[PDB]
């Protein structure tokens, strides 16, 4: 019942640290509330669930052989693709006789006397670890939505969060999809293509970009596969962990004609990148307009319906401000005499009754209702863990005005307490498998530093949390991705937002220079 570490969570991050620490000789013990490895990609699993960072960069540079030996099938890799990858890590690293499966994390209490953590799960375990690893992902789900007499409907009510196993057949039924988030834009085509008649809820409408989904020519994919050390050398140094340069010169200052050729030629990137296609996108508002301008005109050239067309603009919202969704034919799918868009403005849902359900406007006969959810605070998890550090002080506690950290692997009162891809670091800003790596390998130094030294543990300062808390607000009061209505904040924009390669700079020199912010306990 006592390891060297403890870790929270089996997705990408978990699995990359079962095999880092082990390696160093550290014994690892993880738990995970799945059945099975792989995280956000075991769970969820919606129709059209897909990545929206290229596939190549989205994945694992630790082992040269398995960056060989993997053949990615498309661009952007669908769940049941990345969920067969992660499994094969798994495989490949004899990774799960550490993994204790259907187990959920309840406390962990430090003992200040030995600098250990006490961690209690949901099925009994109660284990003793020197150093807790936190590795439970951005991205938890939102809340269902209380409907009115969901609980009368007769027919069939799917959760994009709780997918079937086996999947679901649309042929011939009447389907209502409720919400229009990721797992809503990725998975309306899809049923729209075998559903008999497909109605769309609309409360809010938000930025989604064409995937241009190529399948990868045979002579490229060898010739990228030579050249991946060079490739993973840029993204490593880049701002959003990917092989991708911005704009040098500025959107405004240069031409109309060369700004509606890069514009053209990063919406084929898709997504993600398109966001930063010019350096100030996500800075001056001016420049922001100019995106939002040639996003609205691809959108009416699609949608064949002007009301429609109008309808699926995001109304008085910035470009990139939450992350552009990546599709496959979604604004197509309103070209389709199968398919209807609902105001929710003009007639919101006032509940459910037997046969459908029913806006101020009009009763909708259905035989089916997909609630496509989305996604609770970057926080999220943790809040579920509790978490009792120095003084009974609880990490809820201290985060009460917001998360505080020294480069987000810092808590004064949290000594040898890792969290990993969350508040102060890039986070959801940058690739995360490579963030996971750095973050990982970052945690895996600083235990081997301490294990040198004969030291007991390492401990965020007072002093050094400030200075990054106020770091991390200067960074932000320029972004427009610091709106009022932004996914990033807490109560405080929470990711830093220098960029991914300036992050790995900062904290890499930090370690070099004797872990300064940083309180080294002999305990
Ligand atoms: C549709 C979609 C597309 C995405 N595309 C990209 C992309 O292209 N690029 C990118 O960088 N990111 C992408 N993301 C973000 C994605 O959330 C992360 O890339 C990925 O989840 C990070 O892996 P992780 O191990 O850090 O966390 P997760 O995958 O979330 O895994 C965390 C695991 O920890 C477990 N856990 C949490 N709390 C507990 C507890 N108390 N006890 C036990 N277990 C617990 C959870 O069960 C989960 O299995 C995407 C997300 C979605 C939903
Ligand atoms: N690669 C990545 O790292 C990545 C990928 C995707 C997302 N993200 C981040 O995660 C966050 C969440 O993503 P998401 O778009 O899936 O979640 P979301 O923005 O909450 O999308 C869910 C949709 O459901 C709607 N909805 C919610 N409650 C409703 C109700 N009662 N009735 C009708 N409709 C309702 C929402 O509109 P209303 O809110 O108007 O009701 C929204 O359109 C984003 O802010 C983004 O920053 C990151």
């Amino acid at each position: 019942t006592s390891y060297d570490v403890v870790v929270v969570g089996a997705g990408i991050a978990g699995l990359y640290a079962i095999h880092r620490f082990r390696s160093q000789g550290l014994t690892v013990r993880a738990f995970e509330a799945a059945s099975g490895v792989g995280g956000v990609w075991y769970w969820n699993r919606y129709p059209g669930a897909r990545c929206d960072v290229e596939s190549i960069d989205y994945s694992y540079s630790f082992s040269p052989e398995l960056e060989q030996e993997w053949n990615w099938s498309e661009k952007y890799a669908t769940q049941p693709e990345i969920l067969a990858y992660l499994e094969h890590v798994a495989d490949r690293f004899d990774l799960r006789r550490d993994i204790r499966f259907d187990t959920r994390v309840t406390s962990a209490v430090l003992d200040e006397e030995g600098l250990r953590w006490t961690v209690r799960t949901d099925r009994g375990d109660e284990v003793s670890a020197r150093f807790l690893v936190v590795a439970a992902g951005p991205l938890s789900n939102a809340n269902t939505p209380a409907f009115d007499g969901l609980d009368r409907f007769t027919g069939d009510i799917v959760h994009t969060a709780r997918w079937p196993h086996d999947g679901v057949d649309f042929t011939g039924k009447r389907v209502g999809v409720i919400g229009t988030g990721s797992s809503g834009i990725q998975s309306i085509p899809i049923i729209a293509e075998q559903a008999e008649q497909l109605f769309v809820f609309q409360r809010s409408a938000n930025y989604s970009i064409p995937a241009g989904n190529v399948p990868l020519d045979d002579a490229t994919r060898a010739e990228q596969k030579a050249n991946y050390a060079e490739r993973r050398r840029l993204s490593r140094e880049s701002g959003g962990g990917s092989p991708h340069r911005p704009h040098p010169k500025s959107a405004l200052e240069v031409s109309e004609e060369e700004r509606r050729a890069v514009y053209e030629e990063r919406w084929k990137l898709g997504g993600v990148l398109f966001s930063a296609a010019f350096p100030d996108q996500l800075t001056d508002p001016a420049a922001n307009d100019t995106a939002r301008a040639f996003w609205e005109e691809k959108i009416r050239a699609v949608v064949d319906d002007p009301a429609v067309a109008e309808l699926l603009t995001p109304k008085d919202h910035a470009i990139g401000a939450k992350r552009i969704v990546t599709d496959s034919g979604y604004y197509e799918t309103y070209n389709r005499d199968n398919v209807e868009l609902v105001d929710l403005r003009s007639t919101p849902i006032v509940g459910m009754d037997e046969t459908g359900i029913v806006t101020t406007g009009a009763h909708y006969d259905l035989d089916m209702i997909v609630l496509a959810t989305g996604f609770d605070a970057m926080t999220g998890s943790l809040d579920k863990l509790e978490i009792v550090g120095r003084g009974g002080r609880t990490l809820k506690e201290t985060w009460a005005a917001g998360p505080r950290t020294y480069l987000g692997l810092g808590i004064d009162g949290f000594p040898n307490f890792f969290n990993l891809t969350g508040p102060g670091s890039p986070s959801v800003l940058a690739n995360m498998v490579l963030h996971s790596e750095l973050h990982v390998d970052w945690v895996a130094d600083a235990i081997a530093y301490l294990d040198a030294r004969g030291a007991a543990g390492i401990e965020g300062t007072p002093e050094a949390v400030a200075d990054w808390v106020e770091e991390c607000r200067n960074r932000a009061e320029a972004s427009l991705l610091n709106s009022a209505n932004s996914w990033y904040l807490g109560a405080v924009f929470m990711p830093f937002l220098g960029g991914f390669g300036v992050y790995r700079e900062i904290i890499t020199e930090v370690a070099e220079s004797g872990y300064k912010g940083f309180a080294i306990l002999e305990g």
